[PDB]
């Protein structure tokens, strides 16, 4: 059930910190030290899942991947997990993509062999899959992130390669996002397993309103929940539960056709304070609702399919108690049977900040939506040749461009048939 990581680009390895901080708090170890805080935990706990054990300290079961060194640095020198972030599994070069995802692409199959190398040396043949975590926008978790996707799923087929990829802003910051996230996309589309969306657009807001935290200075705190969605589906893996799941099987019960692989997350509830005042309906409900979906959205939607991971205080009666409320208060896609569209997955160890919680994975058909937009953007700079050049000057002609604008937009036909049935 072993797991192993791969953080690319700023974002990718600026969301790690978040991500194996909550993963060593979950475990009962203090991210700096490598040491267990309390042996209390380690003997209901699998920690092989995603950390590895030596004596002067536990390692993350993860790679550290860039183009250039400074987010890195900057990260592991003001947060300063020296010991955790061993600079072993770190892969840098210092190029940087530029914001191209061709240039991303391309000087990272220089560090392909070194990066498959280090791979096969942390892996156990008993390792189930990996993640990767980057984002779309920029060009180095955009198109190393593709790269590595690509590989891993070659390298090792029958593993799973499931992606946590970052949306822009729906007003984009960086201006060659479109071009990046639909050649990205694009990729995943093919050689990923599943893919969980996030967009900053909605991190920023949920983070303003929902946590209405004092105020923020680094995505350190918009990450924080990109790694409570990750930990959380993945906690049936490292705590007893009475009814688990590993990366396949949540992704065999989501994607129904094989093109229907992009999902949306989201948690419940964000604060403790909430913790304590909701029951499992309401922590449920509030996960099916904009304010607390991590992309950008309209309403519900109509879901397809829905991964709920349940920690800590959970009545397993009202669990299964509530599912003809699920389905009641949630709109599900035409096609969809009354008595499916759900799978469950139930852990006894609460998360680090909550009394309870509900993880939500949907794959929902207003994804199709969020991707026209990204589209329409696309289409605005490729019908003028704007930003173009350096993009055919990198390789990536324009008759790949479009090749991927094609299958990008032939995603969201299938989305949409499933959310018309006209
Ligand atoms: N949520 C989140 N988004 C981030 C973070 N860092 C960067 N981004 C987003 O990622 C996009 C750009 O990608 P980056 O990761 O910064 O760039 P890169 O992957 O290192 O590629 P290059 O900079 O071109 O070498 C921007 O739109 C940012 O909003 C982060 O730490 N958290
Ligand atoms: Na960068
Ligand atoms: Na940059």
């Amino acid at each position: 059930r072993e797991i192993l990581v791969l953080h690319v680009g700023q974002g990718g390895n600026q969301i790690g910190y978040n991500f194996w901080k909550t993963i060593c708090e979950e475990h009962n170890i203090d991210i700096r030290s490598n040491q267990r805080k309390s042996v209390e935990e380690d003997k209901v706990d699998y920690k092989s899942v995603f950390l590895v054990e030596a004596p002067d300290g536990f390692h993350p079961r993860a790679l550290f991947i860039d183009l250039e060194p400074l987010a890195v640095e900057f990260l592991v020198k003001e947060m300063k997990l020296g010991s955790f972030f061993s600079e072993d599994l770190m892969v840098l070069s210092y190029s940087g993509a530029h914001n191209v995802w061709s240039i991303g692409y391309q000087t990272g199959k220089k560090l392909i062999p070194v990066i498959l190398e280090k791979i096969r040396d942390t892996m156990p043949e008993t390792l189930q899959g990996f993640l990767i975590i980057h984002t779309l926008g920029g060009g180095t978790g955009s198109g190393f992130g593709s790269l590595l996707t690509e590989t891993l799923k070659k390298e090792f087929p029958g593993k799973g390669v499931l992606n946590f990829s970052v949306l822009p802003s729906e007003v984009n910051d960086v201006t060659l996002a479109p071009y990046n996230t639909v050649l990205s996309l694009n990729h995943l589309s093919r050689f990923s397993d599943l893919v969980v969306l996030f967009d900053n657009t909605a991190l920023i807001r949920i983070v303003k309103d929902q946590l209405n935290y004092p105020v923020i200075k680094q995505f350190s705190d918009l990450n924080f929940l990109i790694g409570r969605v990750m930990a959380s589906i993945t906690a049936s893996l490292r705590f007893p539960g009475p009814l688990n799941m590993d990366l396949m099987e949540m992704a065999h019960n989501l994607v129904a056709l094989p093109e229907t692989k992009f999902i949306i997350p989201s948690v419940a509830p964000l604060t403790k304070e909430e913790s304590e005042m909701s029951t499992e309906l309401d922590l449920v409900e509030r996960c099916f609702d904009p304010t607390h979906y991590m992309v950008n959205c309209s309403g519900q939607g109509k879901t397809i399919s829905s991964v709920l991971m349940f920690r800590g205080n959970i009545a397993i009666e009202n669990a299964f108690s509530i599912m003809t409320d699920i389905k009641s208060n949630v709109a599900f896609a035409p096609g969809v049977h009354p008595d499916l569209g759900l799978k469950y997955g139930i852990c006894e160890s609460a998360p680090v900040d909550f009394d309870k919680e509900v993880t939500l994975l949907s794959n929902n058909t207003i994804i199709s939506e969020v991707f026209n937009r990204v589209l329409e953007r696309f289409d605005s700079l490729f019908n003028r040749d704007w930003y173009t050049s350096d993009y055919v000057n990198a390789g990536t002609s324009k008759s790949n461009l479009k090749e991927a604008r094609d299958n990008f937009d032939r995603i969201i036909k299938i989305y949409k048939e499933i959310e018309g049935s006209q």
